[PDB]
């Protein structure tokens, strides 16, 4: 009943201990979350947008070590919102495994410092609340550290942010996340 996938930050900014960081989250997420009806994807951005797996591919191998261990870095900048846009359109695509029906779940891993993407948030969140996709934000770095970030995690996050929006170190959000999902 849900399709939960995963959008995380590869660009140049992102230092390699917290891109690991974003790896191990996102491994121990799908270790916890494991429910016979949950499906996971996850794609990275920079300029470029890389599909690690799809929800078929998942449904195929369900070995998230198995899967997130092979993911490298891209580097680049960060179109975040574009990002955002081919998530819904591509990784909730039934022709990527997406079923109709369950639940959409996105969580945006970054540091909320969009950069080069020619799309502002304005452009890609209407259309991601059109198709119901609950948006979760893990901030890794100094994403909380400046005004300019912590507000970028607040305007990706679904509302109210505050319960949508989990630093990468708060090992306690997973439970928070998994509790609030029998709350849909
Ligand atoms: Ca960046």
């Amino acid at each position: 009943d849900s399709d939960i996938a995963f959008l995380i930050d590869g660009s140049g900014s992102i230092i390699p201990h917290d891109f690991r960081r974003m790896k191990e989250f996102v491994s121990t997420v799908m270790e916890q979350l494991k429910k016979s009806k949950t499906l996971f994807s996850l794609m990275q951005y920079s300029e470029e947008f890389r599909i690690h797996f799809t929800f078929k591919e998942f449904q195929n191998n369900p070995n998230p070590r198995s899967l997130v261990k092979p993911i490298t870095q891209l580097l680049g900048r960060t179109h975040t919102a574009t990002g955002i846009r081919k998530v819904v359109r591509e990784l909730f695509n039934i022709t990527n495994g997406a079923r109709k029906n369950a639940f959409k779940i996105l969580v945006v891993i970054t540091d909320g410092e969009k950069f080069g993407d020619p799309l502002g948030y304005e452009d890609v969140i209407p259309e991601a609340d059109r198709e119901g996709v609950i948006r979760y934000v893990i901030g890794v770095g100094d994403a909380f550290r400046s005004e300019k970030s912590r507000q970028e995690l607040n305007t990706i996050a679904s509302k109210p942010p505050r319960d949508h929006v989990f630093q990468v170190n708060n090992f306690e959000a997973l439970k928070t996340i998994q509790n609030q999902l029998r709350e849909k």
